Parts: structure tokens; C-alpha cells; sequence
């Protein structure tokens, strides 16, 4: 099978089958497929001026225009932006910046960054279904955030540079933390004089209904990182957005052609009302319909989501919060059913996740959920037959 | 001062000044500026199919086409290519591959990579002018290579995964190793069961007259890495080329738009005879003329280069091989003169380096060197006038 075409939320193959891309590429095709206007933006920039040499102390006008527009949609205080070619480069750049910041502050010892599972250290993820015991989600959020305080005290605050986290952990199975989590993380970071970094690789550019995930969860990072969601994936790009504290402690970056396409993308997300529509219209619709569709199944639990990112977990016994053995095997079984039915929704372990293009219509939401629901019927029937139910 | 246009080896500013780009952007605009055909390649790919989903078990046709073409210009045995968005990503990917290779081989202790100055370790660079003492270059090449053996023995061979090096160290000042160096490096790597990796960030895509620097020096690495020279910089891209031994060990990618541009670039380099012309024609001319132009100056020594990469070093006393103090200050002085005269040649410490687009004509070589020559005359006079001669 070869892919021949994409438009909106759909991909087409050489056999003429229409496939619903419920993952928007790599969680990043937020304006959807088929933006021929972006092709023109790239063509024009490459015909005119695809380079800009550091010999000149000025900045390529496409990059200037992108930065000016980004400033309008990012939170106040993020006036320094460092462009990269990818999320990976953004993470590397962020790490170097955090460390340099502390060097400049006269604290070169402060070099370790702390992140989460699913000069490095890691803490457990705020996954209540697995780790919550008989705590309420609110109680658990405080406990899970305090794992950061524990790790800071273990390493020593004078050696810790920063905590880095995705507002919602995407690759981890869309683990949505309790409401109490990020405020406690923030208290802990500020208490121990540790920088706070939001990784917006998946939550960026409208995914949660706000422009950035950290805005939805109401925390104020010192920096945040972005990947190719910045261009809806149409060309490789990323960025590190630097807040006032770190900027003060610390011009040429950005491939001009990719910047021109990113500018067209961000302008579309704003001017065509796409992000606002997630917040006001399609987000709440998706979240309601997602929950109406999946909550009833015997082996589905923890149905969850915000804006246009959503998920659930396949489980052996809901009443016991008992997961299937060999976490991942059942998810793969379920994912194969979706794929056989020309629906792209992926599995992380036994979590099923979705992040369709933000432009998805209500009818398209219901179309996707109808296929998914039919697939889950088959999944449940298949479990029974294999004696795994 | 704003850049407004580029064509061939030239850039122009908003005042209409012509600037000679003797560095080809970031050592990478090998086909030159002004390739309007590349804009069309990008437009067409973005109009038709800028994405390709892993849902399909096939590869995007532009990537297939690029790989097929690359296979015709790389050495035998490199039939696995992993595409990235940049040189930096290529290095990261290579490091993960070399470590995974050894894990699969059942030698999980092999994790350290060794490189050179200018989980990681470093050895000294084969810079004869500084380190050669009373050795001939050939004798020094063997000694400098044996620094790798000394380092491997210090660490423990069973802990060492790979040695990584640029065939000619570009950012280090175009340090061209003696003829004896790379064969001894290779021998040592084989002796200690260490992988050999060539970093083609600057030597790649025709810079030395061969397609790749490792070919010029006659060694066969197990992997090699490339950066955006693969597209002459027109879009972000990189790659890791994986040899048979490693590819098979692992068995036991690519943004389609960037791939389409890279394919146009490689096709041009080949079909327009650009690389062949470096080997047979412009390279030998550049090297001769570079040496004729610079060798006579009292404070210039170690005039060097291969193909279309060349350099020299500003020195306090040639007879004594005595460098200026505060290495870098004099290079900056000289570079500033170049820039004032609208010539882009850069300084790496007190090394002056050049790597112009490969399409430079003989007339353009002479034009560039005539400017550089006048700048060196000024440099010598300013040195005397400052009492630094
Ligand atoms: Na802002
Ligand atoms: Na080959």
C-alpha cells in the first residue's frame, strides 16, 4: 500500500481507500493536510532568498516576521526565541541554555535536569490509574508532584538546573495529570530555585484549546520547547521560547524557508480561528463524544482528554484497576483492528491515543468515533473468544 | 546592512554591494546560490505529497529516489541510510546506533566514543605545525594516530564503541592530517574492535574532489554522518550512512520535501559534473593559486588545502613555527579586514579558512584571491604599525 494524497483529516492510498488520520501525522499536522498555500509560501521564499548570512548583523525578514507573529500568540514575556530544525534540537538547545544560565549566575554546579519516565534524572509519572492507590486524583497530584521535591533533595538543590515536563505526557499515553499537580510542581521548583521548562512538543499550537499546554494547566515555565507543530509538519522546524528571567541571564537562528512556512501555519491557526474553535467548539464536542463513546466498554477505563488530545486505557478489570499482563500486547491487538479499518489511532502500551488535525469537523469527529466504536465492539468480542476477557 | 540576493558565489546587500562568499554559507552551499530549480522541486513536492505516514509499510517515493541516487555516489556497502533534519541529529543518531550495535553484539560495555579536540573522550588533533616537534609530517602522522591507541588503552578497549573524526577538521581550522594518519587510525580501530566513523559535515558532497573526505584519504568507515551539505543548505537535512557490518548488526525516515530538494542537489552535483570538476580542474587550480598567493607573506605559514577547502595560519615567526599569543586575536584582526572588503573568509583562532561554492570559476578564484591578497598586504602593514610584527 502506498499513500497518494492527503486532505484535511484524510489520507488516501493507491487502492482508493480513505484513511482517517486520528493522530495528525506525528501529533503535529494541526492545520490538516492539503495546504497548497504553504507550498506557495515555500516556493516564494526559495525563489527570493532561502539564505541569510551571519556576515550581516541583521536577521532574515521571514524570521523577523515569524517572531513578530509568534509574540502575538505566546504568553507575555517570551520575547526571545531560538529557532531549531526539530524538537530534538530544541531539547538540546534548552539544556545548553539552562546550564549556561546557571553558569552566568555563578552556580556552575547547577547542571542536572530532572524529567519523568515515559546530568539527567527521572521521577515517576503522575499516572493515577496505576499509582494512585486509594488516593483521590487531587491527593495523588500532590503526592506525584512531591516526587520532584524528593528527587531534588536526593541530588541536592545546588546541583539541579531544571525540571522539564510535557503538560500532558503524549508519548507516554496521554497521561493527564490531576489539577493539583502542576501548581505543586511549580511551588517545588521555585522553592528550590530550579528552572521550570514546559515541553510543548505535542501540546503546542492549539492542541489543548489554548495556544500552549502550560496555559491550560496554568503554570508559568521559564522556557518552553516546540517541535514541527510550529509548521504543522510541512517543513522541519522547532524553537525554544525564553522567558524574561532566563533571557536576562543570557539573533541568527532559523532556516528562512522553514520560517516562511511556519509563519503561514501560525497565521492560519490564528486568522482562520482554528485554535479558538478548539477552545470553544470542537474541543468540548470531541471530549464529550469521546467519553460517550468509550466509557461503556467492559475493558476500557480512564477515558480522558483535553481539547483535541484524548485517550483511554485497555484494562483487564475496571473494578480492580487491573491492567493486562505484558502491557502493550493488548494495545497492539486493538491498534491492528483500527488499522484494518482504515483508522489511525495508535497505542502506547495498552493506552489508546488520538490527536487529530484541529480542523476536524463535528461530522468527522462522529465518523471517526463510529469506526472506533465498531472496532472496540470487535475487540471486546475478540477478547472473549481468545479467553482473555 | 541587509542581504537581498545571492547567485553563484556572490551575495548582494541592500546598498548593492557584491560580497564574495568564500565559505559557501556554513561550508555547505556546494552548488552555489540562486538555484531556482530547487524552489520548483520543493513546490512540486509540497503540492503533491509533503507527508508519508508509517501506517503504510512503504517509503515515500522522493525518499526512495534520493536513496537510490545516493547509492550510486557513496562507496560500496552503504545501502542503509537514516535521514535526519541536521548534522547535529546525524551525530546523535550515529551515537545511538553505535551503542545499539554493541548491545546487539553482546558487548554492552562498549559505550564510549572517542573524538578529537576542536561517554565521550578526546585525543589531540594531528596538527603538525604545533605538535610536530622535529618529526616530518609522515612520522608525526603515525605518532598522532597512536594517540588513539594510548587513549583506548587508558579507557579499556572493551569500554570503547567508536572513534569519530572529520577527514579534515573544518571548524578546527582545516587541519589536514599527514598521509600516514588515517591508515594508522584505521589499523588501531580494527586492532581494538572499535568502530570507525567519518564525520562528513564539511568534507561531504564534493568538497575534497571526491564525493566524501574519507574517500580522499582512502579509509572505509563503518558509518559516516552528513549535514545539510546534502541539500546545499537549501532545506534542512542530514543523514547517517550505515555500512554493511553495522546495518546487519542492527537488523539483528526523511522529510519528503527536504528529500526532493536533496535529490535535485545531488543530481546537479553529479549530472552537471560539479564534483568531477573539483577533482580534475578547479580543485588543482584553487590549490596552486592559493599557495602562490599566500605563501610569500612574512606572517603566513602552513598554507594548505585539498579540492575546494583551503587554509593557512597567521604566525608570529615562520622560521620558529611561533604562534601569536592569545590565539584568535590576530585571526579576528585579519578577518575584519576581509569583511571590510566584502570577502567572506573566516578565522578559526589564527587559522584563516575558505570553502567556496564548488561551482566557482577560475576567473572567480582569481577575483577572490586578488581581494584576499590586497587584504593580507594591509594586514602585514597594520601588524608593523601596531608593533606586533
Ligand atoms: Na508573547
Ligand atoms: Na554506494
Amino acid at each position: 500500500r502506498v499513500m497518494t494524497r492527503g486532505e484535511g483529516v484524510y489520507l488516501w492510498d493507491s487502492e482508493g481507500n480513505k484513511i482517517i488520520d486520528g493522530m495528525a501525522g506525528l501529533w503535529c499536522v494541526n492545520v490538516g493536510y492539503g495546504r497548497k498555500d504553504f507550498a506557495e509560501a515555500a516556493r516564494r521564499q526559495m525563489e527570493e532568498l532561502p539564505f541569510y548570512n551571519t556576515f550581516f548583523k541583521t536577521t532574515h525578514p521571514a524570521v523577523v516576521e515569524l517572531s513578530s507573529l509568534l509574540a502575538e500568540v505566546t504568553p507575555a514575556g517570551f520575547d526571545r526565541v531560538f529557532y531549531t530544525n526539530s524538537g530534538s534540537e530544541s531539547v538540546d538547545t534548552m539544556i545548553r541554555m539552562v546550564r549556561r544560565y546557571w553558569d552566568v549566575q555563578g552556580k556552575p554546579e547547577k547542571k542536572t535536569l530532572i524529567g519523568r519516565w515515559n546530568g539527567m534524572a527521572h521521577i515517576e509519572q503522575p499516572w493515577w490509574y496505576k499509582h494512585g492507590k486509594d488516593m483521590t486524583p487531587d491527593e495523588f497530584g500532590v503526592v506525584a508532584a512531591r516526587w520532584l521535591e524528593e528527587k531534588i533533595l536526593e541530588i541536592g538543590a545546588d546541583k539541579v538546573a531544571a525540571f522539564v515536563g510535557e503538560p500532558i505526557q503524549g508519548a507516554g499515553g496521554v497521561i493527564v495529570p490531576p489539577a493539583t499537580y502542576w501548581p505543586e510542581i511549580e511551588r517545588i521548583c521555585r522553592k528550590y530555585d530550579v528552572l521550570l521548562v514546559a515541553d510543548e512538543v505535542i501540546c503546542g499550537f492549539g492542541r489543548t484549546g489554548e495556544w500552549f499546554g502550560h496555559q491550560h494547566f496554568g503554570f508559568q515555565p521559564d522556557l518552553f520547547t516546540a517541535a514541527k507543530g510550529l509548521s504543522s509538519g510541512y517543513l522541519p522546524i522547532g524553537a525554544v521560547f525564553v522567558g524574561k528571567r532566563v533571557a536576562e541571564g543570557l539573533t541568527y537562528s532559523g532556516h528562512p524557508v522553514c520560517a516562511a512556512v511556519a509563519h503561514a501555519n501560525v497565521a492560519a491557526l490564528r486568522d482562520e480561528g482554528i485554535v479558538q474553535r478548539v477552545k470553544d467548539d470542537i474541543g468540548p464536542y470531541m471530549q464529550k463524544r469521546w467519553r460517550e463513546t468509550f466509557s461503556r466498554f467492559e475493558h476500557v477505563d480512564d477515558v480522558r482528554g483535553v481539547g483535541m488530545v484524548q485517550a483511554f486505557t485497555l484494562v483487564k478489570n475496571k473494578a480492580k484497576r487491573e491492567l493486562f499482563p505484558d502491557f502493550g500486547e493488548i494495545g497492539t491487538l486493538c491498534r491492528d483492528i483500527f488499522f484494518r479499518n482504515n483508522l489511525i489511532m495508535r497505542a502506547c502500551g495498552d493506552h489508546i491515543v488520538s490527536a487529530p488535525p484541529l480542523v476536524m469537523t463535528r461530522a468527522e469527529v462522529d465518523e471517526m468515533l463510529a469506526v472506533a466504536e465498531r472496532c472496540l465492539e470487535e475487540f471486546e468480542q475478540t477478547l472473549k473468544a481468545r479467553g482473555l476477557a
